[PDB]
C-alpha cells in the first residue's frame, strides 16, 4: 500500500531538513536543497512493505494560493512547529489547521514539534528570553494536538535523529 504523506508549517521550521534526516539518514547542515520535492521510504511497520510517499510544501505566505494544488489524494498530514518558535506554534491554530481541514476535513493530522535538540540550548533560551517567550513544553504541544483534534503528537530532531522514525511510523500508522 503506497501512502502520500504532506508536510506543512512555517518557513525555517526544519521541514525539509526533517524529510533528507529521515530517508537520508543523514542531516543537511548549512546546503539544504531549495527544490520543493517529494521524497519516498520503503518501510515496513509489523506487517508487509509500504511505500511512503513525503510531500515538502513551500511554507511562506507567497505560496498561500498554490500549495493546497499538492494536497489532493493525500492520506496524511505532518502539520510542523519550531519548539523554539512560538510564532509557528500560533500558526498551527492560526493557519495550518484552519488551511488543512479547509481543502481536507477528514485526512488525520500528526502534530510535529521540530528542533528538540534546541529546547534545552542556553543561547537559544536567552534569545527567546529577551523577546519575553519560552520554548514550547511537550504538554502545551500536546493541547494544542487536542485542541486542533491531532491523531498523535510528537517531538523530534532532524539534526539528533531523535524520534524522527516515529514521527514517519505515526504516519503510516494513522493511515492504514
Ligand atoms: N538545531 C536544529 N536545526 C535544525 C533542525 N531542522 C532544521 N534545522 C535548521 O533550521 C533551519 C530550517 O531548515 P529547513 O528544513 O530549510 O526549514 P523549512 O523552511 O521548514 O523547510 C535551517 O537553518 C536548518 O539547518 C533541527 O531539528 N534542529
Ligand atoms: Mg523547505
Amino acid at each position: 500500500q503506497a501512502i502520500k504523506c504532506v508536510v506543512v508549517g512555517d518557513g525555517a521550521v526544519g521541514k525539509t531538513c526533517l524529510l533528507i534526516s529521515y530517508t537520508t539518514n543523514a542531516f543537511p547542515g548549512e546546503y539544504i536543497p531549495t527544490v520543493f520535492d517529494n521524497y519516498s521510504a520503503n518501510v515496513m511497520v509489523d506487517g508487509k512493505p509500504v511505500n511512503l510517499g513525503l510531500w515538502d510544501t513551500a511554507g511562506q505566505e507567497d505560496y498561500d494560493r498554490l500549495r493546497p494544488l499538492s494536497y489532493p489524494q493525500t492520506d496524511v498530514f505532518l502539520i510542523c512547529f519550531s519548539l523554539v518558535s512560538p510564532a509557528s506554534f500560533e500558526n498551527v491554530r492560526a493557519k495550518w489547521y484552519p488551511e488543512v481541514r479547509h481543502h481536507c476535513p477528514n485526512t488525520p493530522i500528526i502534530l510535529v514539534g521540530t528542533k528538540l535538540d534546541l529546547r534545552d540550548d542556553k543561547d537559544t533560551i536567552e534569545k527567546l528570553k529577551e523577546k519575553k517567550l519560552t520554548p514550547i513544553t511537550y504538554p502545551q504541544g500536546l493541547a494544542m494536538a487536542k485542541e486542533i483534534g491531532a491523531v498523535k503528537y510528537l517531538e523530534c530532531s532532524a539534526l539528533t535523529q531523535r524520534g524522527l522514525k516515529t514521527v514517519f511510523d505515526e504516519a503510516i500508522r494513522a493511515v492504514l
